[PDB]
Formats: structure tokens, C-alpha cells, sequence
DNA sequence: TGGGACTTTTTGA
DNA sequence: TTCAAAAAGTCCCA
């Protein structure tokens, strides 16, 4: 049988909307078949032959249906031992789907359509007396009253983030999950506790979910729930791998249990390459068995609120980068998130487009995108914002809001800050304070595959995919901007971000204010040719004619220097 | 269809 | 009053 084909064309036989609405994306069975072979391969049967497997949101069945396959096979190899331990007419081959279906399998999902599917599978195990009661429960999964703990606990809950969730159930997720679930966080940690919650004592869970709350802000109440609460048996992380075909998301696998042992370690397998094709190969074992996985362990006592999971020539590195460092970005700068205009296509125009002359020059402001930020410097902008929190009345400016911002009224009408009547109709809803870009800064994409700081000697204006920062006055004699750019835009600053920064998509990270401003910095002896370094590649950037491969040459310079200055 | 360039505004606090 | 986080990303193309 093929476990995988209905539950395939269903979930091909939805759109998009409702997909999302409800996390409604199947497991590939590699997945599947390394999660259950995981959780299930050494239980004793004759121990226990009644194990409680559970899928608290199953779906068609992907899990559960091998889990029948697994525990058929488990029960049909020792059925003669079983047969001589207990119960010699109850323990027969014939008997065996029965028993499987009264007392091992469970299934919840709030999907009636799959779970009448999922019924039908189970049923067509075996051509077949009374009607068999199978555990399948069309339920919310989070407001279930459960009435037992379970043996083994498997799945893929679903992810959905703080934009798809409807305001009254996560007002209800606020209340009933505060401990893991706070201001942005995401579904699936509700569904972390419920799972942590309902396993037995020496029970085993294990699930594939997004790999971001082993770095994100959202998941430290979360993870703090994990540590404290279960034995982390293994991390799998995939990075930026691409695990389901055609979502954008970056998987992991989480095995724990509730174990009474004095282990505390836990394996770390990490992929080494984000552009393996998964499903090309037999089994997921195989690929972590060879050199495709880098593998190392963690003590999970020595966790801190962060769970830094690295290798020990990487945990030395890091260590070595804390130490030296006396100070952070934070201590030396005031950081800003940028414009949110609320709908740019109503503010953002094209700096050659004829509107602007309806614009008085003093409302533009100059205005770039992530992809405007290279090393050290930013690209010249190409389009324009207009303030239009400085439009008066509407009576002064009448064109503006007629001809340009006006078009999209509606749109612009239904932003938060309108409705409640705090913005009005053609105003930025959030504009920030223009002091704040209206001055020399430093200026990082939000997004980037490496680190990417750059001085902003324009005044320029972003969205929020562009971070800035200044430097505190207090602080301009010891740090200068060209210093900083230097050291930041080095191949070892790149990798000591990386060790701790929230991994996205394959070849991108976030660089966010939250880690970004942690980063700790140093001067020294060296300040001085690392600064001289950082000016003439700046001026050699600047330079409309020079090409710049001397620049390559003076990093390389500027390196050694930083690795000196931080004895690495 | 799978891979690469690129990134809005809604939202809780 | 007003901050900053959040990929079951978006979107285009060979
Ligand atoms: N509140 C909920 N309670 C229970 N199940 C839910 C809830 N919300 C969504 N679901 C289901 O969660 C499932 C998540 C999917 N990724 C299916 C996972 C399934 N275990 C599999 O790996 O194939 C979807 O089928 C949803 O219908
Ligand atoms: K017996």
C-alpha cells in the first residue's frame, strides 16, 4: 500500500488560503519514516504491548499510518511470546489490526474531511464482525480536554505566525499558553507545551517544526518550556534546506522525552550543505551518517536563555570574540527600525516620475531598499518618499492628495491607526522621526546572506527592510564610523554573527536590531590602521571609475588585523 | 516546476 | 503615543 497518495491528492485539492488558515502541509515520508523509526524502533513489546501512540494534528495520516505498519510488524515478529505471556486466545496474528486500533493509534486534527479519510485508510489495513472503535478525534487539539498521557507522541503541527491567526483565538492563546506563547510568537509552540504537557512520564515526543525558535526573540519563553521540562534527546537542523517542496520554511526535528536519567547531553546533527535534494535519497539516517551532517554534542544543563549549538571550534571562537570584547553595539548606539509608510505604493515613487513635480521638494526624501546596501557604502537611491505628515491640511496641498496619495484612499483608510481615527487618511502610519535618518548612520539590509553595514552620508530614508543605527555622542571619541563598518564587515565578524543569528531561507539570515545589537566590539592597537583600511576602501568604493579589487586586498589586510587583535 | 533575487505592513506591546 | 518582530515568505523565470 501507498500511505502517501491520498493524502497527497487531497492536500493537492486545496488552495492556498485555506492551507495556510490551517497548517494543512504533509510530511514527506522520509520524514515520516525517520521520526517513527526514531520513536519506535527499540520499544519492548512484550513489556508493554499496549504503547499510546499519538498524532495531535494527523491529518490523512502520514504518521499514523506507518505507525501501523511499524507496530503491525512489531506485534506479528513476537506473537508467540506474547501469546505465551498473556493471554494465549487474545494474542493471535488475526487479531492484531484490532488490537492496534482499540489501544495504540490516536489521531486528533480539526480537519473533519481528513480525519474521514485517515478513518477509511486505517479500516482498509485489513480486509474485514463488530465495528472496530478507531482513536480519531475532530477536535482543537489546544482546547481538548485530555483524559490521558501518551506513550509516544509524533507530528507536524501547524506553523502560523501572528499575521494568519485571527485576533479572538489568539487573544484565547494569550490567556490559556502564556508561558510559551507572547506578543509574535508562533502556533506551534502552543503545540510544543500541549505535547510536553500530555506525555507520560518516560514517554518520548518527537516532531519536525520550523527551525526558528532555537535563535528567535518569540521563542524564549519556549524554549526555556523545553529545557526545563523534558530531556532534549536530538536536533536535527536543516538550516536553510528546502524539506517540503514548494514552502518557503526552514525545518528542524526536536526528539525528547521524559526520562528519569542523569544524561543531559544532546546530539546536534547539522547539515553542512543547504542545497541537498533530501527526498533524492533512500533514508534521512544515511544522509546523517555521513559527511553531508556535521555532528556534536550539547550539555543541555550548561543552556542559557540562548541555545548556542555549535561545535567546539566554533564555541571557541565565540567564546574568545565575548571575552575580549568590553563593549556592545547597544552600549555605543541608538538604533531605529525604519519607515513603515503603511502602503508604499500610496508614498514611494520613482525619482523620475512626472507626479513629483506636484511635490514640493521640501516633503521628498530620499529613499533605498535592502538590495541599495553593499559593504561600506549605499547605493545612490532611485526613488522617493513623500513626508506627507508634513501636509498641513488638505486644503494647501489639494494635487497631492488628489492626484498622487489619494488613489489609494481605501486602502490607506483601512490601516489601524485610520480606523481608530489616531492617522489621518493620507498620513505615514508609522514615520518615525526624520531627525533620526536626517543625519550620518549606519545603515544594514534586514535580510542579507552576509553582513552587509554600510555609512549613509545621504540622509537616507527606508522601509523596515533597512536598519539604522548612530553612534551615542558619548561614545563618537572611542568609536568612529569608518572603524566600525571595518571591523563589522569582516569575514570574522560574518561568522560571529552567524553563530547565534535567527537562520531564515537558504543564503539568508536575519539581521535584526535584537542581534544585531549584541554584538560586542573592541579597540585596540589596531584601531588605527583598521580605521585607515576602512577609509580607503570607502574611498575607492566612492570612486566613480576605479574598479575595486584592491578593496578585496585591504579586507584580506583588515582581517589579519581583527584575528590578531582577537587572538583567533 | 525548482531555484534565485528580493523583501510589506500587520501586529502586540 | 509609538516602538520593533514576524518567513508553511513572494515572485519571477528558464
Ligand atoms: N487547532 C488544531 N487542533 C488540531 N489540529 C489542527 C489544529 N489546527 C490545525 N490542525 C491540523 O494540523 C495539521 C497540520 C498538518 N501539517 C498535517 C500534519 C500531519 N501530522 C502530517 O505530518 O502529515 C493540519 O492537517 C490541520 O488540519
Ligand atoms: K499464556
Amino acid at each position: 500500500q501507498d500511505n502517501f497518495l491520498l493524502s497527497k491528492e487531497y492536500e493537492n485539492s486545496l488552495d492556498v488560503d485555506t492551507k495556510k488558515a490551517s497548517g494543512i502541509y504533509y510530511t514527506p515520508k522520509i520524514i515520516v519514516d525517520y521520526i517513527v523509526k526514531k520513536t519506535l524502533k527499540n520499544h519492548d513489546i512484550i513489556k508493554n504491548p499496549y504503547p499510546r501512540i499519538l498524532d495531535i494534528s494527523c491529518g490523512c495520516g502520514n504518521f499514523l499510518l506507518e505507525v501501523y505498519d511499524i507496530l503491525y510488524d512489531l506485534f506479528e515478529e513476537n506473537i508467540y511470546e506474547l501469546k505465551k505471556k498473556y493471554d494465549e486466545n487474545y494474542w493471535t496474528v488475526d487479531n492484531i489490526h484490532r488490537h492496534i486500533l482499540n489501544y495504540c493509534i490516536y489521531g486528533a486534527d480539526i480537519d473533519e474531511k481528513a480525519i474521514s479519510i485517515l478513518k477509511d485508510s486505517l479500516t482498509n489495513k485489513k480486509v474485514v464482525e463488530s465495528d472496530i472503535k478507531i482513536n480519531l478525534f475532530c477536535c482543537d487539539s489546544l482546547k481538548k480536554k485530555w483524559r490521558y498521557k501518551f506513550d509516544y507522541i509524533v507530528g507536524n503541527p501547524p506553523y502560523i505566525g501572528h499575521k494568519k491567526l485571527e485576533k479572538k483565538y489568539k487573544k484565547f492563546l494569550l490567556e490559556k499558553y502564556s508561558e510559551v506563547y507572547k506578543d509574535k510568537a508562533d502556533l506551534y509552540f502552543c503545540f510544543y507545551k500541549k505535547i510536553i504537557d500530555i506525555l507520560k512520564q518516560g514517554g518520548i515526543g518527537s516532531v519536525i517544526t520550523p527551525r526558528y525558535f532555537l535563535e528567535s526573540l518569540s521563542g524564549k519563553d519556549l524554549r526555556e518550556y523545553i529545557k526545563s521540562n523534558v530531556n532534549v534527546q536530538e536536533i536535527v537542523d536543516f538550516l536553510g534546506a528546502n524539506i517540503f517542496k514548494n514552502i518557503g520554511v526552514s525545518s528542524c526535528i526536536l526528539t525528547f522525552d521524559k526520562k528519569k536519567t542523569k544524561e543531559t547531553y544532546i546530539d546536534v546533527f547539522k547539515i553542512k550543505n543547504e542545497d541537498i535534494c533530501i527526498n533524492k535519497f533512500e533514508t534521512l539516517e544515511e544522509l546523517l551518517k555521513s559527511s553531508k551532517f556535521e555532528h556534536f554534542n550539547i550539555n543541555q544543563r550548561l543552556l542559557s536563555d540562548e541555545w548556542i549549538l555549535v561545535n567546539k571550534d566554533d564555541e571557541t571562537f565565540y567564546n574568545k570574540i565575548q571575552e575580549k570584547c568590553k563593549y556592545s553595539l547597544e552600549d555605543i548606539a541608538i538604533s531605529f527600525q525604519g519607515i513603515i509608510t503603511g502602503c508604499d505604493k500610496a508614498f514611494i515613487l520613482s525619482k523620475d516620475d512626472v507626479k513629483l513635480n506636484l511635490v514640493d521638494d521640501k516633503f521628498l526624501k530620499c529613499w533605498i531598499k535592502s538590495k541599495n546596501i553593499n559593504k561600506y557604502i549605499v547605493d545612490k537611491s532611485e526613488y522617493r518618499l513623500i513626508y506627507s505628515n508634513d501636509i498641513d491640511n488638505e486644503n494647501t496641498n489639494k494635487r497631492i492628495l488628489d492626484e498622487i496619495i489619494g488613489l489609494y484612499k481605501t486602502k490607506l483608510e483601512n490601516r489601524r491607526e485610520c480606523k481608530s481615527g489616531i492617522r489621518k487618511w493620507y498620513e505615514l502610519q508609522w514615520g518615525r522621526e526624520k531627525l533620526f535618518f536626517e543625519r550620518k548612520k549606519i545603515m544594514y539590509p534586514y535580510k542579507s546572506n552576509e553582513n552587509r553595514f554600510a555609512i549613509d552620508y545621504d540622509n537616507n530614508f527606508s522601509s523596515a527592510d533597512v536598519y539604522s543605527f548612530f553612534i551615542k555622542e558619548e561614545y563618537l571619541d572611542k568609536f568612529s564610523y569608518e572603524y566600525l563598518v571595518g571591523i563589522l564587515n569582516s569575514s570574522v565578524y560574518d561568522k560571529y554573527f552567524k553563530i547565534t543569528a535567527k537562520k531564515m531561507s537558504k543564503n539568508i539570515y536575519d539581521y535584526y536590531p535584537n542581534k544585531v545589537m549584541k554584538i560586542r566590539i573592541f579597540r585596540d592597537n589596531n584601531y588605527e590602521e583598521i580605521e585607515n583600511l576602512s577609509k580607503q576602501i570607502i574611498s575607492i568604493l566612492l570612486n566613480k571609475s576605479i574598479d575595486k579589487g584592491k578593496v578585496e586586498k585591504l579586507q584580506i589586510k583588515m582581517d589579519n588585523l581583527i584575528m590578531d587583535s582577537l587572538g583567533i
